[PDB]
This record gives C-alpha cells, sequence and structure tokens, in this order.
C-alpha cells in the first residue's frame, strides 16, 4: 500500500528518536499543537501530552526508565488516507510492556498519537493460544470453595473493590484475569441487584453495540436497549462464569490507609458479620453518582406533605389521586414525570436551568453509528477498535469533532426542538455547543435521552413551569419565584449528585476526601466543570494523591475499556514492578 | 477475477437451470455417476443423504414441485478455490419458503458432493443482528408491561392456562442448546427435567472429571465460550456455565420436575404428557414431543452365575458414587470401557485396591492426539486464524457424506498411531487388547457407528499400560464366590465391590420407559449409521438412526448428541418443529423405515 510506505517512514524516525532518548527530536515529528495520548504505557497514568513542548517534557522524564523501545504498523493492519489525514494502527513496546496505538498523520506531521498499555511482558492473560488446559492429562470445585473459605480470612486480598455494581463486576473480571486476588464488596444481595432495583419500566439508553463487558460479549440475538433486570440477570451470571470473589450482602464501614506498612484496614458487615479486610490497594467503584444535593428551600420544615430526592423516590403507585412537583428537568426528573403520568397521577416539572435533549434514535444513528453499530461491525470497526477509535481524541479536540453531529441532530429534529421551546422548556445543546457527550465527560448531568417523556412535555400531559426559582414550601403548596403557587401532596427533588469524592470523604475521612479532590470532569471551566484545564477524568482508572486509592466506573462502555488500564496498572504494582507515574494530577478543586 | 469462480458458477448455473426446468434426470446427470446430495432439511425436510445419480434424481422428482422457485450461487463474499483436482466453494441456495448455506465439491466438471442446509424460514428468521429487538418500547403508554412482568407471566401461565407448543424431555446440554433455539423461534417450549439446577447433569460426575473435547469444538450455541476459557473445561465449570446460559437465554426450565409418561392421540393431534414438578403433578398437551434424555440407554446388566450368592456389594458403573467408601476395600471393575477407564482411576488415584478385567478390545486415544490430528484442522486456534469459524466448521464436517467419511479418517489415525506408537507398544505388552476399529477409522468413526467401545485417554491409559491399575485381560467372568469373582482363566480375585462397567442400550429404550413398548418398537433403534460393523448392522442408512428429524413415532423427536453435534443439528431439529407450528407444508421425503427394533 502507497500510504504504507510514508506511515512506515515516520514511525522508524519517532522509534529513532525515542531509542536515542533525544526528546526534542520525537517532539519535533509532531506537529507543533500536536497530541501524545498515553494510556499507561509511557507514563504509568492517563495522560494527555499537548504540543510538542509537553511532548518533549514526558519523554525526557520517561525514555530512560523503559528502553529498548519499538513502534510500527500493528500487524496485519494497514494506513489508510481521508481528509488528508494519514491514519493506522499501530503496535508499541517497551522493556516490560506492550500496547496497539493509532496514529494521525498530516503533512508529514504526526497530528495524534495514542500510545495504551495492552498486557505486561511475562504476565500475559490466558486467552486465546495461551488459554488454561483446565485438566492436567485437588479439583476446580475444591478449590474455588478453598479461595471463598480463605481470601479475606486466614489470607488478605491484594485488592478490595467497594462496590459490585457493572463496573466493579468488569474490574474484578479484569483483575481475575491477571491473577490478582480480589474481593467485591456488595451492599446488595445478588450481583445485577444495582440494576433491578430501579423504576419498573427503565431500559438502557446506551445501544447493545455499545454496551458490551468484558470477555463475553453480548449475544448477536440481544436486544438494542436492555431492560434493567435482563441487565441483573447478565451481570450475575457473568459475575458467576468468570469466577469473581464476591461478597454481596456487605456493607463497607470504614477504610483507612497506614503508610508504613502499605495496607489499608477496611472494616465490613458481612451478612452482620464483622470482618477486616486488609488490601494493599483499594478502588472505590460506588458509581459516578455521589452524595444526593439536597436544597436549601425556605419552609421545607413547614411543608407537610411529602419531600424526596429523585434517589428516594419508589415509584407512582402510593400516589394516585395525588399532586407532584418534580423540582428539577435532567433525566431523572423525565423519568419520574413520565412514570407519574402513565400512572394517571398529576405532575407538574419545575425547571430552573436549561437541559440538553437528543431523541435516543438520532443518538444512535449520528452520534454512535460510526463506531458501535451493526453498520460498524460490517465495516471492520470491532468494540476494540471503537474503544481506541474515540479514546485516540484528544479531550481538547472531541468538541470539535462533535460539534458538527450534534448540528446534523438539530436540523434532523428541529420540528421537535420548536416544539419543545414553543411550550417554554429551556433548550442547550452544551455551553459550547458540542453536545450530550461533551456534557456527560464535563460534568456527568445536565441531559437526557428522549424515549418517551419529551413529547409528554411538549403535548403539555406533564405539565410544566419553567424560567423560575422556588421561593419556599408552604404547608400544602410550594411557591416559584414569579408567585406562582402549585398544591403539592408530594415534592420530588431532582437536583443531582455530587461527585465521587463523597464516597471517599464518607467511607475514608473528609482529610483523604480533600488529597483525593473532585472526581470526574475535564477541567473544561462550563458549567459544573470548573476550570483550569486537565485533559484526563478527575480521579479515574489511575494514581490519586491518596496512596493506593483508586476510582472506577463510568457507563460501559469506559468501564469496558479503561478497566483494562486500571487491572494493569493494580497488577504491576503487584508484581513489584517499577510504575514511575509522570504528570500525576495537580488537585484543583477539593470537591 | 477469480478462474475457479467461473467454473463453478457455471454448474450451478446448468443445476438452477435443471431445477427450475423440473428436470430431474439431468439435473442428476450433473453429478459424478456415484455422487453425493447431502439435504438438511432444505430439500427433503429430513435428514437424508442421496447417494447415486438414481436416488438424486428420484428425490428431485418427488420434491421440486414443493420447493420451486429454487436459487443456487456462489455465497456472497466466498470464493471457489481448486486443490488436489478438487474444485469448492461456499454456496447460498433459497427455496420458496426457506434461505440457506450450502457447501460444493466438483472434480473433472461433474460435481462430487453437494451440502444443502436450511438457515432460516422466509418470514421467520432470528431476531439477531439487524433484526435484533429493540428490547425497549419507546413512547409513552398506560398499557405499559415490562419485561419482567411478561416473564412472569409466561413461567405462571405456560404449562397451566395456556399449553406449551413443544416439551423436551431432559434438560442436559443437549435439551438446554436445543431450548435456546426454540425461544428464538418464539416456540414456545418447556424444558422437563429431573435435577433441582441447569448444569446438574454435569456437576453430578466424579470430582477430577473434565471435558475431553476441546472448546474450540464444544460451543453453547448464540454465546460461545470467551478467549479466556479453558481448552478441557471442569464439571462444574460446564455446570455454572449451563445455569447462566439457561438464565440469559430466556428458557422455561422446570427443574426437580420428573417425565413420568406420555401418550399420542392422533385424533387430537396431541400429546398428554404427566409430569411431577416438585411433586405435584401437571398434565402437558403439547403437540410436539422431544426426549432428550441423553443418548445412552437402559443399563446393560450382566447375567453371572452366582451374583445372588456374592455377599459384597454389586453396582453398574452407574450406581458407582466414587472411591471415598472403599478405604480398605477390594474393587474388581469388569469392563474396558470408558466408564470402567474413569473409575478404575478414580479408585487408584484414592488408594483402592482395584484391577480392571477386559473380555473385549476397546480404542485408546490420547486427548492431546485427538485435538491436534483429528481435530486440528476445523477447531482450533489455527482454524480459527484461517477463517475456519465454529460454524464454517460444522459446515465443513457436515458436507463430508458418511459414506466416505471413514475414508478420510484413516490416514488421521495411522498418524495418531505412529505418534503415540511407544504408548501403544506399552499398552499392548502389558496385556491390554487394543483395536481401531472394524476398518481402522479410529474413535470418531466407533462413536458415530455404535456410540462406544472407546475411551479418550485423560490419564488413566498410562495407569494400565504402568501396571498401577492392575490388568486382567483376555476372560470373561466365570462365576461369584462369596467374596470372590473367579475369571475364565481361573483367577479367583477377591472382592468387596465388583462394578459392572458393561454400556448402555439404545437410546429408544428411554421411548419404552416413558411412552410405551409399541412406541419404541415403531421407532426402532436410535443412533448408529447401519455401516455393518460391531453394534451397528446393515442395512446403509446413511444417517444417524432416528436423530434430529422425523421418526415412525408421530410427533416424537429425539435430540442429543456431543456438544458439536447438538449445537449445530439443533439448528435443523428447531427449523422442522416450527415450521410444522406456523402450519408450512413439510413434505418429508425418504423418511428412514426400521429395520432394528433396538
Ligand atoms: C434510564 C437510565 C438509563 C441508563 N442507561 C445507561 C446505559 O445505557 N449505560 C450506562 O452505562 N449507564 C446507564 N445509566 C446509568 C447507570 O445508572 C450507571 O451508569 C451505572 O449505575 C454504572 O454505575 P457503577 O457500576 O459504576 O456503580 P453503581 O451502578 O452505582 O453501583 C455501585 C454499587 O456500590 C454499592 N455500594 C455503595 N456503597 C457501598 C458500601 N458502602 N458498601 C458496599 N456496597 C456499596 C451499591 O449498592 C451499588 O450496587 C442509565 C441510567 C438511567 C436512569
Ligand atoms: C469424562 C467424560 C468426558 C466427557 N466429555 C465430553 C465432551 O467434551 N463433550 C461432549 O459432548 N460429551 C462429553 N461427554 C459425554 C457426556 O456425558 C454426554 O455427551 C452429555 O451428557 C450429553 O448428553 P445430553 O445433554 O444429551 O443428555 P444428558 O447429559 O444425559 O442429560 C439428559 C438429562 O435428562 C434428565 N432426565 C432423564 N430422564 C428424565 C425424566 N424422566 N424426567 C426428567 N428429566 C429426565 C437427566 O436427569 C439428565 O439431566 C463426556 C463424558 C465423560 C464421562
Amino acid at each position: 500500500n502507497p500510504h504504507d510506505l510514508a506511515v512506515a517512514g515516520i514511525l522508524e524516525q519517532l522509534e529513532g528518536c525515542l531509542r536515542a532518548s533525544d526528546s526534542t527530536g520525537a517532539a519535533q515529528l509532531f506537529e507543533p499543537d500536536g497530541y501524545w495520548r498515553d494510556l499507561v504505557l509511557f507514563t504509568w497514568n492517563l495522560k494527555t501530552l499537548e504540543g510538542r513542548e509537553q511532548i518533549a517534557a514526558m519523554l525526557a522524564a520517561q525514555l530512560g526508565a523503559v528502553q529498548p523501545v519499538s513502534i510500527r504498523i500493528a500487524d496485519g493492519e494497514h494506513a489508510v488516507e481521508a481528509g488528508g489525514v494519514l491514519q493506522s494502527w499501530i503496535t508499541v513496546e517497551t522493556n516490560v510492556a506492550r500496547g496497539v496505538g493509532f496514529i494521525r498523520i498530516r503533512d508529514g506531521k504526526i497530528w495524534t498519537l495514542l500510545t495504551t498499555m495492552s498486557e505486561l511482558k511475562g504476565f500475559e492473560e490466558a486467552k486465546g493460544g495461551r488459554r488454561p488446559m483446565g485438566a492436567e492429562h485437588s479439583s476446580w470445585l475444591e478449590q474455588r470453595e478453598q479461595e471463598a473459605k480463605e481470601l479475606g480470612y486466614a489470607r488478605q486480598p491484594y485488592c478490595v473493590i467497594i462496590g459490585g455494581g457493572q463496573g466493579g463486576i468488569a474490574l474484578g473480571a479484569r483483575l481475575r484475569q491477571l491473577n490478582v486476588p480480589t474481593i467485591i464488596i456488595e451492599k446488595n444481595a445478588r450481583p445485577g441487584d444495582s440494576w433491578r432495583k430501579r423504576y419498573k419500566s427503565l431500559c438502557l439508553h446506551d445501544p447493545v453495540w455499545y454496551d458490551h463487558m468484558p470477555y463475553i460479549p453480548f449475544p448477536d440475538n440481544w436486544p438494542v436497549f436492555t431492560p434493567k433486570d435482563k441487565v441483573g440477570d447478565w451481570l450475575e451470571m457473568y459475575t458467576k462464569v468468570m469466577e469473581l470473589n464476591y461478597w454481596g450482602s456487605t456493607s463497607c464501614e470504614s477504610a483507612s490507609f497506614d503508610a508504613a506498612s502499605g495496607e489499608w484496614t477496611v472494616q465490613v458487615l458481612r451478612d452482620g458479620q464483622p470482618v477486616t479486610l486488609k488490601p494493599k490497594q483499594l478502588v472505590l467503584a460506588t458509581g459516578m453518582s455521589g452524595k444526593a444535593n439536597m436544597p436549601k428551600f425556605k419552609g421545607m420544615d413547614v411543608f407537610q406533605g411529602e419531600q424526596q430526592h429523585s434517589s428516594q423516590h419508589p415509584g407512582p403507585d402510593a400516589y394516585a389521586g395525588k399532586k407532584v412537583v418534580v423540582v428539577g428537568a435532567n433525566n431523572s426528573a423525565h423519568d419520574i414525570c413520565a412514570a407519574l403520568w402513565e400512572a394517571g397521577v398529576d405532575v407538574t416539572m419545575v425547571q430552573r436551568s436549561s437541559t440538553h435533549i437528543v431523541k435516543s434514535d438520532s443518538l444512535m444513528d449520528l452520534a454512535l453509528g460510526d463506531l458501535y453499530s451493526e453498520r460498524a461491525l460490517a465495516a471492520g470497526m470491532t468494540t476494540n477498535k471503537a474503544d481506541l477509535t474515540f479514546a485516540s481524541i484528544p479531550y481538547k479536540i472531541l468538541a470539535n469533532f462533535q460539534k458538527p453531529v450534534f448540528k446534523a441532530i438539530r436540523e434532523r429534529d428541529a420540528d421537535f426542538y420548536a416544539r419543545l421551546e414553543e411550550r417554554g422548556f429551556m433548550l442547550d445543546f452544551g455551553d459550547d455547543d458540542s453536545g450530550l457527550f461533551m456534557k456527560y465527560l464535563r460534568r456527568g448531568s445536565g441531559y437526557y435521552i428522549d424515549v418517551g417523556a419529551s413529547e409528554l412535555v411538549a403535548e403539555g400531559k406533564i405539565k410544566l413551569k419553567s424560567g423560575v426559582g422556588v421561593q419556599e414550601l408552604k404547608s400544602h403548596s410550594i411557591v416559584l419565584s414569579d408567585g406562582t403557587e402549585l398544591p403539592a401532596d408530594l415534592v420530588v427533588y431532582a437536583t443531582g449528585y455530587g461527585s465521587m469524592n463523597g464516597w471517599a470523604a464518607d467511607l475514608i475521612s473528609p482529610e483523604v476526601a480533600n488529597k483525593v479532590g473532585k472526581v470526574w470532569g475535564l477541567g473544561s471551566a462550563t458549567t459544573k466543570d470548573p476550570g483550569p484545564w486537565e485533559g484526563e477524568q478527575r480521579n479515574m482508572w489511575k494514581p490519586t494523591q491518596q496512596q493506593a486509592l483508586w476510582f472506577h466506573g463510568g457507563n460501559l462502555h469506559q468501564s469496558r475499556h479503561y478497566s483494562q488500564y486500571l487491572s494493569l496498572q493494580l497488577k504491576a504494582r503487584m508484581e513489584g514492578l517499577n510504575t514511575p507515574v509522570y504528570g500525576q494530577q495537580e488537585v484543583h478543586h477539593l470537591s
């Protein structure tokens, strides 16, 4: 291929500079403002180097310790040319690891480079050609019962994960494949209960092609949008067959770290019994959403009806013939209001701030179609290549990729949007018009994927009062800042959640929560994501300022992909490897 | 272009030309005089191999009116290849009611072998890929019934207020696979299984047991084992997998339910099946009954002199719980088959005095050698890397007519013998009686012909070859005395326990005990090819007797086989069941007549 020669020569110069510990020379091969996003392989971190000077500074600090380095076109792949961009899958090696990557080249200059870590040399996963035999040509069940009785009691785990939802289960499967002895702590009774507990009608709003767990993808006949209990069944059965050590009915009560011994002391209550676990690494996988935001409205003590945060709302059944006011317009607000109307309960939504609304069909086609769809698969974009393609766009410029996508969504769904506005609903498209994904990555909230509620709003079936605040709650009403008085038997506060940092404050200490800082967000200086720029998700899947404390989570996509780089970092430290973190992120917000 | 594509595509259009022309004799003229057309449902509504031009013409003359118009072409995205004078190509075939994949071999301008299969019924395709269910019903409703509610409704109504179309007896690997395929075709089906949980059929075996077939060969439909799954799966890990598979594939699986009896009423077209679901009687009235109770039938119990005199324990291999109770005892196992080898190796690991007593020869193959030389080309990592997917692997194997399979296998097992020659020499020198099939065609051919007579060695044969398991061969049982067993060479073995590892009768014995001896006789022997070899008498039948296809008893079907055959032939059985559920015209051609009652 005519492009293979072009890309391979650029890669050879890069390879030459990297072997020579020539940081400046390597950076000169990039565009002046080019990007190098590294996932563990060079930085022992999740780090995006922006521009030649940052690129050179990383290479000057890391190259001496990783030699010899190779980088070349990936086996079986070829370079392609689109829109003036030369791109190719690549393979990259250090002295202790290998990985795949992706490179984009323009006018002979590296525009973007992705390096990732796939495996640690000598600790490769027993997959494919390396499969365990299973049988020798003490039984398999006996050994499992041995591990169930000894791990966490007579013998301590290397790693403890708090939280057995989708995120901890995926991370646990990955850790199991790396022989990192691990216990998952889950206060629910069974795996999958994290999803069973939602409202009757809930389904995933992300599509199947985007949603796979590691190792066992959903089958070709699995539904596009999975009902909440069908997810539960899958997670429970995934947990069994991937041989996880999963302590259900077990609450984590407290944890602390002793830098002297390098050990945590984690106090749990397993079916009522106190147990003390002493792992070397602690992972919080308690959900990206932390502590509920409770408003401080005048007269909340005067109101004689029920007040619930959206997280304490059981559903519409108890409220036939009653009147509900939902304070909020996020997706929790839309879910709760659509259920109350389907049940024939009087519901009013009170919106103070704008919301980004996207029709499910439009999100699936225009925003996910290129990477996660039947069309994507037929074109060869496998789930792994999709994850790596998305990861290869530096967060700095992703909004630029996204803007045309969500402009097309507005033109397609314009009539839908007009009717929402004519009704008085406050629309936005992210602070910079870059859309749903960027809001999710920046603030983890502020959007609703419409599966039926927005039409109920446009048609007036869900009553809307927007543009107003709450003045006070009276004895049987809530009074809005324009003077409107809404009678209310039940007030639901759909006011969101703080960051995961609240989990650390509640389980470790507020002092440790302060060391760690706000979790999630990019530092984009937009709503609920204050600057300055950090360029990677705050405290996710990477070293934190609290030693041996980690955060895992995200949506099913991010949990699938970044559980790989988190587990490889946990494994590397279990093997006593040298892991010199570059550019460890300084804390700019205590929450 | 491809120069082989043109040759094959021209041969195929002549075939298609003749078929649209209702030219049975002319279409047959396109095969070698003795060519083969193996059909899986698509043309014959049967599993049927047409052998020779006269049979081909007769089938085509009988069926063509029922399946026209027929299209047959090279498969989309595939190309013909030529090797050793043989032209091959994947093909795609459509009828007026169905579509499917096929495979064609051509030599000197004549069709040597044709494989036609049915993949789907037109208008009843599976909800997969582009046709996935949405799962969620978007848009507001007040009559909303959630996924969990509908599932709880079906559990409560099916078999009570509403009868299933099909009932499967047996919830092992075979019934679970078939159940999955039937749920994908919206054939309401109840699995009846007397064990408590799905997967218990594997949990029930001895501690150390693993699959002796490798993972690449073993997948269940729809959810393959993952890339980190072990080659040889321990039995309890197989149990957990089936238990998860049954849950996530939405099977209606009545555990703790024994099937007591069933009878068919040709007037109503209904079965009456009496079950005990947790002790409580239920009466099920399906239109179709599938027996999936395992290929092994009634245990064969020997008639030895003095069995009534022996003062120790006597067990059939199927009644032997394991070595635990026999710490200080002396065991004699009468048999040298696979049950006997498993039981003896377990007794020897536990330090029990065990002697194996062999009368007839056994075929021994090392698990590792089966994996490389017998399965390596189709079911391996190298096969996958070469584009041979599990389904392409299944179709390639199915594309070899059974009449010629034995000669493909002979060089495979000549190679296995040369590789393991010292192993075999030490077994023969120790006095173990070896064979390699009646015509030296090896393990897979015995299995297809008689379903017995072999043991895949995972460690026990070395214990025999080295004398750790004591061997007495070439002998029968003369009599049991009060505390000993006497062999036909005069040896008197002291014995606390005698295990009779003497195999099983045919699967139709299940039909005898659950339906009636008359129905069992009408159905006849199950399994076997009619190969005129040991335990497989002629005449030649060419397909597994009564497997995955219509039987001489109306609305009675048999499902089973190894994980490979269950995976693959459950597709054709479920489609035949689905076609009848939708009231399609299904004219069976060449329905096999019974030549043996058992
Ligand atoms: C309508 C709707 C649709 C959605 N669709 C999708 C979708 O398609 N894809 C997607 O990725 N997300 C979707 N989400 C979001 C989904 O809720 C989260 O993404 C999901 O919960 C992932 O969270 P997690 O596994 O990281 O943590 P969680 O799901 O919150 O689980 C964390 C677990 O930690 C446990 N826990 C907490 N504290 C303790 C303690 N002290 N001791 C022990 N255990 C503890 C909890 O019981 C919980 O089970 C949807 C949400 C809604 C409302
Ligand atoms: C060491 C060893 C290794 C093996 N490895 C393999 C391998 O790798 N691959 C392979 O394919 N095979 C293997 N086998 C063979 C295996 O035992 C059978 O192939 C397997 O059981 C398939 O049978 P099945 O699921 O069709 O029926 P079965 O497993 O026999 O199950 C039929 C079920 O029907 C139930 N049943 C019977 N009567 C009734 C009734 N009246 N009411 C309700 N339920 C009833 C039984 O409880 C049983 O669970 C191995 C065997 C051994 C000993």
